[PDB]
Order: C-alpha cells, then sequence, then structure tokens
C-alpha cells in the first residue's frame, strides 16, 4: 500500500512530491534532523549550509500567523515550533494535522519563555514543502493508571506505545 518516502523515513498517503521532484529538491541539500537543529544553530553551523528538515504537523495554533508543533516521528521526544507569518500564513495555515513537510532555510528565532524547545520561522513559502499524509502518526495504546486512554503521539510503523509505556512493556 505505502511506501517508505526516502528522505523523510514516513510512510506517505497520497504523496504530493514525485521522487524525481524529491530528489531535485534535495540535490546538493544538507539533509539535518529536527533533533539536531538547536546544537546546529548553538554552534552557529546552521547558516552556512543549504540545509532541509523534516516534520509533520502535530499540532497547529492560530492566534493573523500561525504556529506549528513539529516532530518527524523517529525522534519522539524532540520538537521545533515553526512559525507562519505573512505569505506563508496565506498560503499555507489551512493545511491539514498530520502531514508530512520538508522545511528549508528556516530562520532561529528567540526562545519561548518556559520551553528549550527551537523556534523557526519561514522568509518564503516556497521553503515549506508539503509531502502528504504521515499513515502511521497515532497515539499510544496504552492507558493510564486511573483507565484513561494515554494521549501520547506514536510512529505505529516502529512502535505502538509511547516512551513511558515502552519503558514498561520492555521490563514484561
Ligand atoms: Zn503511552
Amino acid at each position: 500500500q505505502y511506501h517508505v518516502e526516502k528522505f523523510s523515513g514516513l510512510r506517505i498517503r497520497k504523496p504530493r512530491v514525485s521522487s524525481s521532484e524529491m530528489e531535485r529538491k534535495m540535490n546538493g541539500r544538507k539533509l539535518i534532523r529536527l533533533a539536531q537543529l538547536q546544537n546546529k544553530i548553538a554552534t552557529e553551523k546552521l547558516e552556512e549550509e543549504d540545509w532541509v528538515t523534516f516534520g509533520v504537523i502535530v499540532k497547529k495554533i492560530t492566534p493573523t500567523f500561525s504556529i506549528w508543533r513539529l516532530n518527524d516521528l523517529k525522534d519522539l521526544d524532540k520538537y521545533i515550533s515553526l512559525f507562519l507569518f505573512g505569505d506563508v500564513h496565506k498560503e499555507h495555515w489551512k493545511t491539514d494535522q498530520g502531514t508530512v513537510i520538508g522545511l528549508l532555510n528556516a530562520n532561529p528565532m528567540k526562545p519561548k519563555e518556559g520551553t528549550d524547545e527551537v523556534c523557526l520561522s519561514v522568509d518564503n513559502p516556497q521553503k515549506v514543502l508539503l509531502m502528504g499524509d504521515a499513515v502511521d502518526l497515532g497515539t499510544c495504546k496504552a492507558r493510564k493508571k486511573n483507565g484513561d486512554p494515554c494521549t501520547q503521539m506514536v510512529n505505529l510503523n516502529d512502535c505502538e506505545y509511547c516512551q513511558y509505556h515502552v519503558q514498561a512493556q520492555y521490563k514484561k
């Protein structure tokens, strides 16, 4: 049914970019995983690279500009916030939660008080590449102590249990 798209490592439902269009989008570019962005910025090694990263929209908020919480579904505990302003917001703000995106050459922002999460914005709506729906974006199958469903996010293709609940499945 679905293939692991090579650059993101995600199985995509209804892919919007062909394999050749991705090849030319990636040509000559540095792939940097989301989890590496903090360190790259802190050591000022980010700007000199023509770079791309991948993440899925896991949360949206639109207070006019908007923010997307991104996670790449490979390192499950690492998140960035992407801020959409102007043209980018206008073009892209209605995009579905669960969308896989390539993010290219975004600009680091001031830290958002209380969180050590990388915040980035983007010059230009062409630095956002919509790749399709993340078929394996799901919720943890375990329950909390009180019987409520766990709400932690999961990559269904790799593990059906979040970090906290595997810690306990492994001890079984
Ligand atoms: Zn869980």
